[PDB]
């Protein structure tokens, strides 16, 4: 395929908020109620120790006497999203030794903003890119938003191949969720539902470039090389997972079926991810132990449902563990963030076996319920 | 390239409104002003005389004590847009002679819903396209999604193309605009402005089928073949025109600055589409005058301004003209409408000196500014 990915940029907000900081402005905003009681406790379960934000519990727009409105909410998110966006980009672009001028398509994604033009028109902007960019913003995706535009990057990279031509693809997600906790508070306050999305979701820009090899100097560094991917959708799931607009912005639906379903379909698409390349694989990666794993943190019972259907430990997604524990569901920017620390030292030390892996599987759930999945091999 | 257009179609809602509907709902919920008396001046100047929408001035959804909220629009977005999409798509495959089974990719456009899991899983489940289809639903380009999501699909079919895969991609765009009437007539009496989008955008959806030709019949028909494109963003042009979240769903952004941008664009984007094919076209399709022209009717001035540059009579943007005078502008969704009229026996007979073209230009502006062409070959 000739696919590879050249460099990766994260970058976080600078604040890092623990449990109490929702139980701050809960009490702030809203008289204590039995739902509110659920969800408060549900915030303490998660086994999230810190989520990154764009500000803490005393910034001024989830200070007013009502939630912002989702006008308000665009405002931050270009002042305090963008940024973060572009600095996870000059990172990724950096790493890949690219020149702006270089860049020939640009794939992002977000659930947490609309804008025409898109907020990829501006990070574009910032970073000198080309006037002739092709750019892509996905929508109505959430979760599953990373390797969903790390896929498209695949057949855009692809495209170029056909024609002899060098793509170098900007592939971006920015997540900014922390923002509409005034939102899900009066959702539980005045619904009385147990909510549980102020718990899981924060702030961060993620960033990786995509190479199709071809105007490439030869032997020439790569971080992974992509291999496969597949893709799916889980029928009759549209109402147990989404994201619906709202003047308060966009509003939580995340229903108990979630980890159920996603368990379910973790061993026949990695199945049918491994049945398409097996024969470019060694002997030593035949079993789904055999690999490391670049999971999705979408929750706890995300990681241990995948750890007990494909029976593996914890240390198989050490860096997944690494990214929920100490920043929390970031959405789709998550992934990158987590194929980004897989690669760091400190998690060499925690591989299983004392053997790190030159295959990883790549894994993502978001709103459909669509599944995504991805083989990398690390160089 | 190998890549064809191989089916198109559109639906319209039934119900068209003359000027006198801006009239009845700003009398109904508005005292007189001097700039409701302004916009409802030029509303009757514009160059349209029915514009195409789910309802009419009694809709329930618009006679509220106040606007709708961005929610209550999304779920007439659902109820009233949606079935137009899956019809328009149901007509293309038809004429592509194409079932579900066969369609590998989708790529879907809209600036007037934001949704999780977006409306395209909806019209694609209806369909009873594949569970493991690959889809791009693009975001943040409103009036130039109909060409962008041409490009993004051309791309992709040569992706698929590389690997020696057939790719039949559903290429979709669905606007509902009218819906949003309250919203500026809110604008227009608060901020005494003279807002001139409620008097030009309407409601469509409008579908093609790209093919890459592989697994098709040796000379397999096409209503077109797709030859090139061009795709620019006008530096320092952000502010001349956008589509701003809102909680009462999006507002319009316009500069006086638009049609003159527009019109300046076109003699240079024209030169590198036909600089980039020279040796593929006959020397009788040279100067712009050469071609039938498909343009996105983004207003009156938009269509003069294009004589005045290229040398044009109205004949020879006769769909453009068609779909203006009789609809209105449906965004994305207008210029496949453009593309699947021009082929009519009716525009035949009003092709300029009689001389039906056998290449055809697309043209596109929206949000950025960006700048879309494509160069299409018409069997
Ligand atoms: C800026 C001030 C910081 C305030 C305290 C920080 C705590 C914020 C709680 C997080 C709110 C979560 C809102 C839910 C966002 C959902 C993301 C997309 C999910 C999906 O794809 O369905």
């Amino acid at each position: 395929l000739g696919l590879s990915i050249t460099g990766l940029g994260v970058q976080y907000p600078p604040y890092s908020l623990g449990p109490d900081a929702i139980d701050i402005l809960s009490k702030r905003y809203h008289p204590e109620s039995p739902a509110m009681k659920k969800v408060l406790a549900i915030n303490r379960y998660t086994g999230i120790d810190q989520r990154s934000s764009i500000g803490n519990p005393d910034h001024p727009l989830v200070n007013k006497p009502n939630p912002p409105t989702v006008k308000e909410l665009h405002e931050v998110f270009m002042s305090d999203g963008v940024p973060l966006a572009v600095e996870a980009s000059r990172k990724a672009m950096a790493e890949a030794r690219l020149v702006p001028a270089q860049i020939t398509h640009m794939v992002s994604t977000t659930c947490t903003d609309s804008a025409n033009p898109g907020y990829d028109h501006y990070v574009a902007k910032e970073l000198g890119l080309s006037d002739r960019l092709e750019k892509v913003l996905l929508h109505g995706i959430g979760c599953s938003g990373g390797l969903a535009a790390l896929r498209t990057a695949a057949n855009l990279c692809l495209g170029h191949t056909a024609r002899g031509k060098p793509a170098r693809i900007l592939v971006l997600a920015l997540e900014v969720s922390t923002t509409m906790v005034r939102s899900e508070l009066e959702s539980i306050d005045a619904l009385q539902e147990t909510r549980i999305g102020i718990a899981l979701f924060s702030d961060c820009a993620s960033a990786v470039i995509l190479s199709n090899g071809i105007g490439e100097a030869p032997g020439k560094p790569a971080i992974y090389d992509l291999l496969g991917w597949e893709n799916r959708v889980i029928p009759d799931s549209e109402h147990d997972l989404g994201f619906d607009v709202d003047p308060m912005g966009w509003k939580v639906v995340l229903s108990p079926r979630v980890p159920v379903l996603a368990k379910a379909s973790l061993q026949p698409t990695y199945a049918d991810l491994l049945s398409s390349l097996q024969d470019q694989l060694p002997s030593s990666y035949q079993k789904p132990a055999d690999f490391d794993w670049a999971m999705h943190p979408g929750g706890a019972t995300i990681l241990s449902g995948a750890e007990s259907a494909m029976g593996l430990t914890p240390e198989h997604m050490r860096a997944s563990y690494d990214r929920y524990i100490n920043h929390g569901n970031s959405s789709s920017a998550t992934i990158f963030s987590v194929l980004n620390r897989l690669r760091e030292k400190d998690m060499d030390a925690l591989a299983p076996g004392g053997k790190v892996k030159e295959y990883v599987v790549g894994c993502a759930f978001g709103p459909g319920i669509n599944v995504e999945m991805c083989m990398l091999k690390r160089r």
